[PDB]
């Protein structure tokens, strides 16, 4: 007896979850199979044709849960069809009027909203997370998400995940000033409306962040007076505990700007090791690695973050290019939302907030702005994320290509294609993260696979949200 629930809408009042009164068709599979099941009787073919579901499909549906007391055949059917199925007098076949939890945004919001079980209780996402609030007593819900921006985000992600024959992808878009989650999409998705991964990868996948950490390494080293903006480091291959740190793009020297521009592993390893192990552990913590995101969603992880007090020199180095910790995509979005605010760590929410929103200062504004300005180099010529460049706007991004660690702690030649960043870089409004998990179609670098998807998404965002261009 599934009854009407409160309405879930986006930040502007666009419906995403609506309770609609319908006549639905269900089978009592136990009662159906005892009463002779799907026999040679011609009324069964009359049902199939009327439901537009061939017999094989219909037999499968009922044989799945043989002693079950409920399986949907149609969530929705017009009186005409519903009256004709009733008049067939098929034992185990039932019409009943109910409320259909209908999702007008479909597979696009699926992971955020979730679905309900047969009885009508939320079992995933917001639908579960706010189930009591919604059920009646019964309350409408106004999410922080924007349907136009979720549509743009998901469409660019889904496409790119298909083109690159990737295991999955996730894109998170965060308001720099409010901490609101404007978009949160995953590919692959599912259709929550039909009879037919369902976990929100953005809060459940925990990944090694890889080279996306490097903007925080540069920040720490500046504060610790280890280097100055215009400093130049020897970036030649060298040894750390008998392991070789070498760069992909071979460069003899590199400025601090150059280290983020070229993505220098040697560069950031030398910055880490000119400081105590605790420094990068404090800054990543300050930026919210190893900390709950607190959105109340089911399976929401805080990842794995080191609390060891005695690091090896190779561990310190690998931590400077994002190995030794596991973070959710949402956790990474908040890092870039904090970079974007120029060092103001704000809490996340999936519900519309009344601005302003208080934040905690973790780095001094001009320190962060200098490093944001350095990050403009990555999408400018000479940089590794030029493919993310947006016409008429300045952007502060960092690419990443993380080696994927296996069940047994050992690294595979399978990759997480990363692009994270902030825009416009004059006055950031939007933090965006894009991770493609295990691209298998040829190119695998973040700069080659995720950079372009970042560009496409951030472009539409800036234009949808009517943001004054930047150069
Ligand atoms: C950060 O992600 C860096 N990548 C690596 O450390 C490196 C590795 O983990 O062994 C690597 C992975 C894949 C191919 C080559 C090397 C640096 N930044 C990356 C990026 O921004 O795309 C690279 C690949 C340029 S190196």
């Amino acid at each position: 007896v599934p009854t009407a629930r409160g309405m879930i809408s986006d930040r502007s009042g666009r419906p995403l979850a609506v309770s609609v009164p319908v006549n639905a068709v269900w089978a009592d599979p136990k009662e159906l199979i005892e009463q002779g099941g799907i026999s040679l009787d011609t009324r069964w073919k009359a049902l199939s044709d009327a439901l537009e579901i061939p017999l094989d499909q219909l037999a499968t549906r009922i044989n799945a849960n043989p002693k079950g007391r409920f399986v949907y055949l149609a969530r929705q059917v017009n009186p005409a069809i519903g009256d004709y199925i009733r008049k067939l007098k098929l034992p185990g076949i039932h019409l009943r009027q109910e409320s259909r939890r209908y999702y007008p945004a479909g597979q696009v919001m699926a992971h955020i909203i979730g679905v309900t079980n047969i009885d009508g209780q939320g079992i995933e996402g917001v639908e579960k997370s706010f189930d009591r609030w919604l059920t009646g007593a019964a309350h409408n819900l106004v999410l922080s998400v924007d349907e136009r921006l979720q549509a743009l985000v998901y469409r660019e992600l889904n496409n790119a995940v298909a083109f690159n024959k990737a295991e999955s992808g996730t894109a998170v878009l965060v308001d720099v000033n409010t901490g609101e989650v404007l978009a949160m999409a995953n590919s692959p998705s599912y259709n929550p409306n039909n009879l037919t991964a369902m976990r929100n990868r953005a809060i459940t996948d925990i990944f090694e962040p890889g080279s996306t950490v490097k903007p925080m390494v540069v920040m720490t080293a500046l504060q610790h007076g280890v280097v100055k903006e215009n400093s130049v480091l020897n970036t030649l291959p060298y040894f750390v505990n008998g392991h070789q740190i070498k760069d992909v793009a071979r460069y003899a020297e590199l400025s601090v700007t150059g280290i983020l521009q070229k993505s220098s592993n040697v560069g950031v390893s030398k910055l880490a090791l000119a400081m105590p192990s605790s420094a990068l552990v404090d800054t990543y913590s300050r930026f919210g690695f190893g900390k709950a995101t607190n959105l109340g969603l089911v399976g929401e992880s805080s990842g794995l973050y080191p609390k060891k007090q005695r690091w090896s020199d190779i561990e310190r180095a690998t931590f400077s290019f994002g190995y030794g910790l596991m973070v959710t995509p949402l956790q990474l979005a908040r890092v870039y939302a904090t970079i974007g605010s120029m060092g103001v760590y704000r809490p996340l929410s999936i519900t519309r907030v009344d601005p302003p929103v208080a934040g905690e200062r973790i780095f001094p504004e001009p320190l962060v702005r200098t490093v944001v300005h350095m990050m403009e180099s990555v999408a400018l010529p000479g940089g590794g994320g030029t493919k993310a460049a947006i016409k008429g706007y300045r952007i502060a991004i960092k690419t990443g290509t993380a080696k994927k660690v296996g069940p047994d702690g050992k690294y595979m030649d399978r990759y997480l294609a990363y692009t994270a960043g902030v825009a416009p870089a004059s006055n950031p409004r939007f933090a965006l993260v894009v991770v493609i998990n295990d691209p298998q179609a040829g190119k695998y670098y973040g700069g080659a696979v995720s950079a372009p998807v970042f560009g496409a998404i951030m472009g539409g965002v800036l234009r949808t949200m009517n943001i004054e261009p930047d150069a």
